[PDB]
């Protein structure tokens, strides 16, 4: 009920990384994940271009697949929780995903 996750959501990389759905699909900037599963419902349509590498990047990456500078403060505000500490350095450099 009220664990940290109430708050701010503990996500794996690993968990983003099985990313072959629509709702199946997330971005980290750094230490936080975002909701990139309503993000692709917004402007492009297609989940194809951003869901094959979900959980690659979002600092600079979420413009590349997702809208233009808009998509900066557009992804921001999906802000869904935080990635793991451990997961995001793990799987860094992510071999099905980019």
């Amino acid at each position: 009920a009220e664990q940290s996750d109430k708050d701010v959501k503990y996500y794996t990389l690993e968990e983003i990384q099985k990313h072959k759905d629509s709702k199946s699909t997330w971005v980290i900037l750094h230490h936080k994940v975002y909701d990139l599963t309503k993000f692709l419902e917004e402007w492009p349509g297609g989940e194809e271009v951003l869901r094959e590498q979900a959980g690659g990047d979002a600092t600079e990456n979420f413009e590349d697949v997702g809208f233009s500078t808009d998509a900066r403060e557009l992804s921001k505000k999906y802000i869904i929780g935080e990635l793991h500490p451990d997961d995001r350095s793990k799987i860094a450099k992510p071999s099905e995903t980019l």
